[PDB]
């Protein structure tokens, strides 16, 4: 029950509104008064017997009146059910605001899927037992304590005894909650990460289904999805093992009351035994209630105290043509395991700069550094007389542009994709400029709309030629200092690239670019290109000099004039 | 006419109705007592007070009979296991019919959706048929039982309440209808919204590159929030089924005082507020079908559908038969048959290519080719027999297609080429099938191959590693018809030739059909073909193209004086 203490303290400062819990907590009083007060005034019944006609026509009306009490019984359940949908909304607004600003090395350790469920399914937890967590508890304490102080004055010796064994004897309920939490924090664990499984080979389905997806990812699915959800038979066993116990620990007070007080009002002491018994079973239910829901929740705190990524501290320079720098910069997504080994390389401002490398050498991981996304291990960048974590997170986007290697799209329109950014500073006279550059807005056209036309799951209604092109013009549209194309042409055709290239050319004159090419034949005429092999730069400057660095690097024109010199001859 | 799919699929299809009985058995004990009670509990005060002079013989009349009252519990556990059986069994179903499911589908109603819809849809049910039964079952026993009860006193005013109560109850189906529409409703805006809030979450990597967390955080606030609050309009509608009850009665007490001896008058009123218990219990059941029903209803629509595997023709024993096209013609869009009338010839054994425009029809030609998709108008034939007599399921493991985008799992590299029926590989093949894709020279560099988890969508690997992983899945599989749909786009040229010299060397008596960006890489392809807005234009190699058509030569033409300047300058 140490367990309890640091989530109730979440619970508490989850709520939007709470005087509408007290109004449940006042009625709660109220209707217990009645059935505790019950049986010492329903023991005259000859008065009502006699006046049952005539006083029934006069007076007899006021008894009907008595069901607006008894309806105004439902409105403090509607108090517990709706301090439950927003404690359940509460969780839900708290959850997702600590994992659109968390850091990007999150989703290296955890995956995506497991995040979603232990938001969705996990809240939903709490929900079906909060309508009955204070509410059963409550009005169980009440007549408990209250039906005890009635026999305290009936019996001081008997009823003494009572409170030194059921307390005593509800130790054997401490091992069915503390294994109640463990049982439902484990299931809504692996299941919850199980949602996460159909979340990663239905979307992949088109790729997915051949003769590999018709039944063996059925099985993976089945299997798993199945015998683990049925673990929760294992917890309803656990839940309905609550009542034997309950029954066996009211058997030790038996010897404590007959065998105590009868070899020492006897048949009266026993009536009472049975109206705490009934309130004994809501009492304990609720804890291990409590446990089932702390254990399921257990997820939500470690996941909601995480570091964060800072937006505005000291200054945010908005406007300023400043030169990208590295000194002595080396990084790695573990540490015994590193990527980047000092890495040193001065951009100038305004002058397109590129990066050329092989596959698995750091290019992609070096712009994500660049991006400011992770922090490097022993370097630094230099910009504007501050380094990464000091300097303005909000300011270093609000003026630059960072296309990946990947076609991002997600669900809705062309529209929403590109007008992602700096929201509702864009007319739609910027859009078809911006769409203009990047060549989509010719095929955007083809297509009914821009803003009618949807690209689905990851975008799957739209090409690759198509979708890369989009993500140009998103980059395009917020006019940035700093543009990047990580391969942006990759599965683009040279005819429809071309036009893309010359227009890119036109706007950043005097704004600085970084690229990534695949093929070097794309950059040939870029300002400072820079080989990235297995970690390091080593070939800088324009192909005069990479022709004149080593014998290794000379496959800068080398492998692709060869499979040119083909369709010549 | 919505609760007959509902029981239906519960029964046929959902495996239960064995500990059911346990549970409805000792419910009846149970209800038995309760209504024995007031009858036999007459002479209690002598009752409870008989064993005073018996002495020590409490040992056998409360003692062992708590072993009944024990068993109780073990009844509410069938109930249980009846219902994590019935809530496993939609699951096992559902998702059956989503793996086997077209990939039409995936285009219209989209994934996440189908996701989340089973997985929460599922747990609706779960925590209402534990008291489904158990709240209705003996509810109606002791409604009926304590009206049998009444008929023996009273044969007037007793038939009296049988024509006011359930008249009155007519009442609750507009709390039932609007009960079932409630949660429905609801059950899609829950799954629709969470199934878009797990779009952002794996590309976050593009969320803080771009100034949208807070703009996303705002989707998800005024979203997710916003429409789970929705729940207090379901709780709003369940609070106000107890004031509904407390009135039917009072046109009930009206058919019986001002109706109705005097002595009786006071004794038929006792028995009124037990079955107004019940009644509570009962009328509970009702509403909680419709809420079970509401959200069940989008399962049996999804379950109900056109499965994606046929029966006709058996597989080949080997044999590369040539593929054929004859006025085939489709677009997903009724409207724009994308897909223009297009025929075209690849010979068996040659390694025929196609190129043409982005958006022009090359990757859809593929799908079709792969056949996942039904042509309009045409057909495709295989050794003058069309491809329908072969199967579906056949067909692939015979057929190898590496589509354009690079396809990555949550396993390591091992789970992603050994993809196509696993366990049926041995360690000796996989080594061979990763060394073609010259992946293995790269998977060796970082600790182990079974050792190295890839992550959500491969994001723990580099553009050229996934790429090649996904060659070397297809490599693996040694099929007749291999394919690249720019496999080598992200890929380094110098990194890329070694594997087209691989898969040359393999696929020399096996056909090859394949797709690319630039026409430097598919120089000495058998017979290539231009793909322009969902025609082939162009035919064979590119000397055709710069001969024949006087609009396809700078097309077919670029990727010369592209790189004819890197040799200027240098040399
Ligand atoms: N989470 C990670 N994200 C990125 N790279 C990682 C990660 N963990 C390990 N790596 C290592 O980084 C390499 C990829 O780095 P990077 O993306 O910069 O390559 P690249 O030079 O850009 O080549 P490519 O053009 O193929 O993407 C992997 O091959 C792997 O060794
Ligand atoms: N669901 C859909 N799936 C695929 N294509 C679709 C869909 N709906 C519409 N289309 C249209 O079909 C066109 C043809 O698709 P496809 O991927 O084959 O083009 P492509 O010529 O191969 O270009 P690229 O090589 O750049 O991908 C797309 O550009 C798109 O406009
Ligand atoms: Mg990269
Ligand atoms: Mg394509």
């Amino acid at each position: 029950k140490s367990k309890l203490k640091p989530f109730f303290a979440l619970v508490r400062r989850t709520n939007p509104s709470y005087g509408k819990l007290a109004f449940a907590l006042a009625l709660s009083v109220v209707t217990t008064l009645v059935s505790l007060l019950i049986p010492l005034l329903t023991k005259q019944l000859v008065d009502g017997f006699s006046m049952s006609n005539l006083s029934g026509t006069q007076i007899g009306l006021i008894a009907l009146v008595f069901f607006v009490q008894a309806g105004l019984s439902a409105y403090a359940t509607y108090a517990l059910n709706y301090n439950g949908q927003k404690i359940i909304s509460g969780l839900r607004e708290l959850l997702w605001k600590k994992l659109i600003k968390l850091p990007v090395s999150y989703f290296d350790t955890n995956a995506s899927g497991e995040t979603v469920s232990r938001v969705t399914n996990d809240t939903m937890v709490v929900k079906e037992l909060i309508t009955t967590h204070i509410s059963g508890f409550i009005t169980g304490i009440i007549s408990v304590i209250g039906s005890l102080t009635i026999l305290f004055i009936m019996n001081w010796k008997l009823t003494l005894l009572v409170l030194v064994v059921v307390p005593l004897a509800a130790l054997i309920l401490v091992p069915i909650g503390r294994k109640m939490f463990s049982i439902s924090r484990e299931t809504q664990d692996e299941t919850a990460r199980f949602t996460g499984l159909l979340n990663q080979i239905l979307p992949e389905i088109r790729l997915v289904k051949a003769s590999n997806a018709e039944d063996v990812e059925y099985g993976r699915g089945k299997m798993g999805i199945s015998s683990l959800f049925k673990l929760g038979v294992r917890e309803a066993k656990v839940q309905s093992l609550v009542g034997p116990l309950i029954s066996l620990v009211l058997m030790a007070a038996l010897v404590a009351v007959i065998g105590y007080g009868g070899m020492q009002a006897l048949v009266a002491f026993i009536l009472y035994l049975f109206q705490i018994i009934m309130p004994m079973g809501q009492i304990t239910t609720f804890f291990t209630q409590l446990q089932k829901s702390i254990g399921a929740t257990e997820r939500m705190i470690e996941i909601l105290a995480e570091e964060e990524e800072d937006t505005v501290t000291g200054k945010q320079i908005e406007n300023a043509h400043l030169p990208i720098q590295l000194d002595r910069v080396s990084f790695g997504y573990k540490p015994d395991q590193l990527i980047l080994k000092e890495v040193s390389a001065v951009i100038e401002a305004g002058k397109v700069t590129a990066i050329v490398g092989p596959s698995g050498g750091g290019k992609t991981t070096l712009f994500k550094l660049l991006e400011r996304f992770y922090s490097p291990t022993a370097g630094t960048i230099r910009l504007g007389d501050e380094p990464v974590d000091t300097y303005s997170l909000e300011s270093w986007r609000e003026h630059i542009g960072y296309v990946s290697q990947e076609s991002p799209l997600m669900s809705g329109t062309i529209r929403e994709n590109i007008c992602y950014g700096l929201e509702r500073d864009v007319t739609d006279a910027e859009i078809e400029k911006a769409a203009e550059m990047a060549y989509a807005l010719n095929f955007i056209k083809e297509l009914p709309n821009q803003f009618d036309t949807e690209v689905g799951e990851r975008g799957i209604m739209l090409s690759g030629g198509q979708r890369q092109r989009i993500a140009i013009a998103r980059a395009l549209l917020r006019n940035p200092s700093i543009l990047m194309l990580d391969a942006a042409t990759s599965s683009l055709d040279s005819q429809s690239e071309k036009s893309v290239q010359q227009a890119l050319e036109v706007l950043m004159e005097g704004r600085t670019t970084i690229v990534i090419a695949h093929r070097l034949s794309t950059v040939v005429d870029a300002d400072q290109l820079l080989f990235v092999e297995k970690g390091e730069i080593t070939g800088r400057g324009t192909h005069h000099e990479l022709m004149a660095s080593h014998g290794l690097y000379r496959d800068f024109a080398e492998q692709q004039l060869k499979m040119n010199a083909d369709l010549e001859n």
